[PDB]
């Protein structure tokens, strides 16, 4: 009965979630904070960015730089300005699925910020921290693939978006979408690993160039590969497909970057979802 038209050009929205907790899982919250920095430098408003992060890293007693979170040795503080929509045990299936669906009544804790999107809007979902057919939540119950796909199908039915890009960093990340995500939903998915592979961590203690102050890994290989790609050039000149082929080639030695769902959605430039940093205009992707 509802209308599929609106007088809006289209707003960029994002959901960023680190599914883990504990100081040793520093990498997942750093990844999600680095993605937030990419979005706000691209003009995505805080009001449209839903952040799920346990928030036990920046001021952890073990953190050598309190108030700071970095996602690469010698990198910049990515914790600065990150909204705190769902922190602690408010990062769960109930709140995560209600946020994607956009049901404020289903939210049991947290900010209550959900994807109250409209037909011309674009959604970018990024999850960091997996097993065959499931991805973690800081505490049990975990997020099972069938539940995530039921929510994405309910969201597709509403027609409250033009297109959605879902990036998953986890082991067996592909298993969340393989043979489940129907085409026609306008949802493109990119995963660090296929349904049967584990995913690599990077920026870990061990190499002689690692900072002595840190005892934890700063990032996840696929995440830092695509995040460092987004910071380097004008995202209006690089498509999601061009990023997929770049990261897939760049980390082929570790895992197989896989794509699922509505593949033609990947024809859009990354700026459709992330905007672009006005300081990177004179740097085109070649
Ligand atoms: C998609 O959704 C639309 C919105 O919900 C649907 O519109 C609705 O259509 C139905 C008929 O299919 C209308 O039903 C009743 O309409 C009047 C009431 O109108 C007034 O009150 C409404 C609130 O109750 C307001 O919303 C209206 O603006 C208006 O002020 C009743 O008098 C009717 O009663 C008659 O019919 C019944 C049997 O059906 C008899 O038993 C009664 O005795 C009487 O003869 C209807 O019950 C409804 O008003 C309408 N809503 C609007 C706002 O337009 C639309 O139908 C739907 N499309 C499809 C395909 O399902
Ligand atoms: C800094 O990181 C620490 C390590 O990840 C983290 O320690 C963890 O703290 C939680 C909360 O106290 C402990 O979990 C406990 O949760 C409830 C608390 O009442 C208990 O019922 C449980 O039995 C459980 O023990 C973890 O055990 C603890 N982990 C470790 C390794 O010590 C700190 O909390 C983090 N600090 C900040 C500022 O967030
Ligand atoms: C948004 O989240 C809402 C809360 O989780 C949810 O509302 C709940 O909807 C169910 C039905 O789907 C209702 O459950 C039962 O309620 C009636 C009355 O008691 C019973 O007769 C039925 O058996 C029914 O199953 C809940 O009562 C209802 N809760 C509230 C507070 O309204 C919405 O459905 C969710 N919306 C969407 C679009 O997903
Ligand atoms: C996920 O990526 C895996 C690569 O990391 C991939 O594994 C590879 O799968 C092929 C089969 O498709 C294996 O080859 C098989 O067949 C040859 C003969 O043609 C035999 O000699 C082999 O022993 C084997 O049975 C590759 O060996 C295998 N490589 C590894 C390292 O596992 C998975 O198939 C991918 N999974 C999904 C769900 O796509
Ligand atoms: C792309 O790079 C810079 C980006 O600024 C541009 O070059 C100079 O930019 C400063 C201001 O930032 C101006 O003062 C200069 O006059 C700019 N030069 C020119 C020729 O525009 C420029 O837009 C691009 N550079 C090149 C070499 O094309």
């Amino acid at each position: 009965n509802s209308t599929n038209d609106d007088d809006s050009i289209g707003t960029r929205w994002a959901v960023l979630i680190a599914g883990s907790k504990g100081y040793h899982n520093y990498r997942h919250q750093a990844d999600v904070c680095h993605m937030y920095q990419i979005l706000r430098k691209g003009g995505v408003k805080d009001e449209n960015i839903i952040v799920f992060m346990y928030d036990d890293i920046a001021y952890n007693e073990s953190n050598p730089f309190p108030g700071i979170i970095i996602n690469k040795p010698g990198g910049e503080n990515v914790y600065k300005g990150v909204p705190k929509d769902y922190t602690g045990e408010d990062i769960n299936n109930v709140n995560f699925l209600a946020a994607i669906l956009g049901n404020k009544s289903a939210i049991i804790g947290g900010s209550g910020k959900v994807l109250d999107t409209s037909p011309n809007d674009h959604i970018f979902i990024y999850y960091a921290x997996g097993a065959p057919g499931k991805i973690g939540m800081p505490s049990k119950p975990y997020l099972y693939a069938d539940d995530l796909v039921d929510t994405l199908k309910q969201k597709a039915a509403t027609g409250t978006y033009k297109s959605m890009v879902f990036y998953v960093e986890a082991a067996n990340a592909g298993s969340m979408f393989e043979g489940l995500l129907p085409e026609g939903t306008n949802i493109y998915a990119m995963a660090a690993s296929n349904s049967t592979e584990g995913s690599w961590i990077t920026y870990c203690p061990g190499t002689p160039d690692f900072p002595p102050e840190f005892d934890v890994c700063l990032g996840d290989l696929w995440s830092i590969t695509f995040l460092e790609d987004c910071d380097a050039h004008n995202l209006r000149t690089e498509t999601v497909h061009q990023q997929f082929e770049l990261v897939k080639k760049k980390i082929a030695y570790a895992s197989t970057v896989s794509q699922y769902g509505d593949i033609p959605i990947s024809k859009d430039s990354l700026s459709v979802y992330m905007g672009t940093d006005p300081a990177n205009d004179n740097r085109t992707f070649v």
